[PDB]
C-alpha cells in the first residue's frame, strides 16, 4: 500500500534527476564501507573512552534541545523578528563551528599523516564532497515539508504533515550529532569542547522554534515539546555514527573531519537560509549570524 | 534640488532607523580615526612598500575585474542556472577568504600582542563590529537597486536606474579593496598572496555577471563593459583605504583584519544569498559555493 506508492514515488524522482541519485548511491558507499572499517577498528582495538566521550556530547546535546522545547511553555507564539534574530544566530554558530572546528583541525592531522601542502586539501576535499552528496541525496530523496518553503521531496498524500516536519527536523539534526562523535574521536579534548558547547548553544533556540511551529501545525500545547524533546533523542545516535566512522584507518580521521562539516554547512544554506532571507527579512537575519560568529570565535579562542 | 530631496530622504529615513544610525555614527567615527592614525603613521614612520604591494594587488583584481567584463562580449546573455552558479561560487570564495585569512592570521597576531585567550577575540570580534555596522548604516544610506528584490534604500525618483546599479556595484565591491590593503599591512607575504588570488578568481565571474546585467537595463553593448571596467577601478581606492586604515598602532593590525572580515561576510548574506537562493534556486547556488569553499581551501593550503 504505502510502500508501494512512496516506491512508484522515489522511481519518478530518479527518472527526473540521474546525477543527484548518482551521487548518493556513491557517497552511501563510501559510508558504508568507513562504517565497516570502524565496526572492524572496534571489534580489534580498544577506543572505548571515546564513544563515552562521544556519548556524553550527545546527552548533553540532547539536554540542551530538551530545555529549549521546555522554554515554549511560557512564551505563547513568539513574534517573527525573534524568530528570524534566533534562527540566524544558529545558523551563524553552526557555519562558524563548522569552518574552524572541522576544517582547521582536520587540515593539521591530514598534513601530520601524509605531509602538508595540497594533499591535506585533497583528503578534506574528499570528504567535503561525500557529506554535500549524501545530504542532497537524502533531502531529495525525503518526504518533508518546510515551514514556509512548502512540500520538499517525493509525493506522497498519505501521511500526515506532523511526519513531515518530524522528518525535516530529523534531517537538519543527523549531522549535529555526527560532527560531535567526529570529534571526540581523537581524543584531544581541545576540540571536542567547542564543537560540543557550540552545538548546545544552537540546539537551544531551535529547540524552542521547533516547539512552536509543531504546536503552529495543530498539536495541542503538550505533544509539541514530546517531539522536540524526541529529536534532541535522536541526536545521540548521530553521535554515535560518526564515532563509528571516524575511527578505523588514520586517514578516516581527516576525511570524517570534512564530511560532517560539509554536510553541516550544506544543511545550512539548504535548509536554514530560505526561511530566514525571504521577503525583506535580511537585516535581522545578518546580525544574528553575526552575533553566532562572534560568539563562536570567542568559544574557539577560549575554551581549547 | 536633488540634494534638498535627498536630504529630505535621509532625515526620513532617520526617523525610522534610529538604531541604525546611531551604529552607523559610531563606526564612522572610529574608522576616520583609524584613517588619522594610519595617515599620521606613514608620515612619521616608513611603511611605503607596503603600499606598494597594496596598490598591486588592487590593480590585479581590476585587471580580474576587467577580464570578466570584456568576456562578455560573446557570452550573449547566459541562462539563469550558470549565473546561480557563478554568484554562488564567488559566495563560496567570499566567505571561506573572509574567514580563513582574516581570521586565523588576526587572531594569532592579537595573541602576540596582548596575550592568547579571549583578548585576541575581543579585538577582533570589536573589529567586526564596527565593519557590519559600516555596512548595514551605508546599504540603508544609499539609494540603490538590486537585479531582482528591487529598489533598497532611500527614495530618491530623480536618477536614472543605471547609476542605482552602479551604486549597488561600488557596495559589493568596497570591502573587497579594503581587505586585500588590510592583508598586505603588516608585509608577510603567506597572506596576501592567498587573499588576493581568492578575490581576483571571484570578480572575473562577477564582472561578467555585472555586464549582462548593465546590457539588461538598457545600455546597448559597448558601455555595460566601460561601466564594469570602472567599478574595477574602483577596487584599489578601497585597497589605499585599508592599507591607510591599518598602518599606526600596533593594535591597528588585528583590528582591521576583524573589520574588512566582518563586512565581507556581511555584504555576501545581505547582498548576494538572496538573488542566489531565491524561488527554488537553491541547489545550485549551494553547489557552486561548496566548489567556492573548496577551491578556497586549496589556495590557502598551497599558496601560503
Ligand atoms: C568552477 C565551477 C563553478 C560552478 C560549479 C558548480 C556548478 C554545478 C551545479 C550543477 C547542478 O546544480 O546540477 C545539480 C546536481 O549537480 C551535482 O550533483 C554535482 C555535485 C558536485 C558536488 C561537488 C561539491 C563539492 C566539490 C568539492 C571537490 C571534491 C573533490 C576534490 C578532490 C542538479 O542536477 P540534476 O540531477 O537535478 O539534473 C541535471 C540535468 N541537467
Ligand atoms: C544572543 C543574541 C541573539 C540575537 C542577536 C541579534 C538580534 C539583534 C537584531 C536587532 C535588529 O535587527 O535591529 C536592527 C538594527 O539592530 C542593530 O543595529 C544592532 C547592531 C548590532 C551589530 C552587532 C554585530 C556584531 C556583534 C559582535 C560583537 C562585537 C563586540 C564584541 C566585544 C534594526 O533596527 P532599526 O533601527 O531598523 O529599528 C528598530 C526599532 N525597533
Ligand atoms: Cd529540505
Ligand atoms: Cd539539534
Ligand atoms: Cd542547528
Ligand atoms: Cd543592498
Ligand atoms: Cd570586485
Ligand atoms: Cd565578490
Amino acid at each position: 500500500s504505502l510502500a508501494a506508492d512512496l516506491r512508484g514515488a522515489w522511481h519518478a524522482q530518479a527518472q527526473s534527476h540521474p546525477l543527484i541519485t548518482l551521487g548518493l548511491a556513491a557517497s552511501a558507499a563510501g559510508v558504508v564501507l568507513l562504517l565497516v572499517a570502524g565496526i572492524v577498528n572496534a571489534l580489534t582495538g580498544e577506543n572505548r573512552v571515546h564513544v563515552g566521550y562521544a556519548v556524553l556530547g550527545g546527552a548533553a546535546g540532547f539536554a540542551a534541545t530538551a530545555l529549549g522545547a521546555l522554554m515554549a511553555l511560557g512564551l505563547r507564539a513568539i513574534s517573527a523578528r525573534t524568530q528570524d534574530a534566533m534562527l540566524g544566530f544558529a545558523a551563524g554558530m553552526m557555519l562558524a563551528a563548522s569552518a574552524f572546528s572541522l576544517i582547521l583541525p582536520g587540515l593539521d592531522a591530514a598534513g601530520t599523516i601524509v605531509g602538508p601542502g595540497p594533499a591535506a586539501a585533497a583528503v578534506v576535499a574528499l570528504g567535503l564532497g561525500l557529506g554535500v552528496l549524501l545530504m542532497l541525496g537524502l533531502d531529495y530523496f525525503t518526504p518533508h515539508e518546510h515551514e514556509r518553503t512548502g512540500h520538499q521531496g517525493p509525493e506522497a498524500a498519505r501521511v500526515n504533515r506532523v511526519w513531515l516536519f518530524v522528518l525535516t527536523i530529523i534531517l537538519h539534526n543527523l549531522p549535529e550529532g555526527m560532527a560531535i562523535g567526529v570529534s571526540f574521536a581523537t581524543g584531544d579534548l581541545r576540540i571536542g569542547l567547542p564543537l560540543t558547547s557550540a552545538i548546545a548553544i544552537q540546539d537551544v533556540p531551535e529547540g524552542l522554534a521547533v516547539a512552536l511551529a509543531l504546536r503552529a501545525v495543530g498539536l495541542p500545547i503538550g505533544r509539541a515539546v514530546l517531539v522536540a524533546v524526541a529529536s534532541g533523542l535522536m541526536e545521540p545516535l548521530g553521535a554515535l555514527v560518526g564515532v563509528g566512522i571516524s575511527s578505523g584507518f588514520a586517514l578516516a580521521y581527516p576525511i570524517s573531519m570534512g564530511l560532517a562539516a560539509g554536510a553541516m554547512i550544506f544543511v545550512v544554506s539548504h535548509e536554514v537560509i530560505p526561511e530566514t532571507h525571504r521577503n525583506g527579512h535580511e537585516t535581522t537575519a545578518t546580525v544574528g549570524l553575526m552575533a553566532g560568529f562572534a560568539l563562536m570565535m570567542f568559544l574557539d579562542t577560549a575554551l581549547g
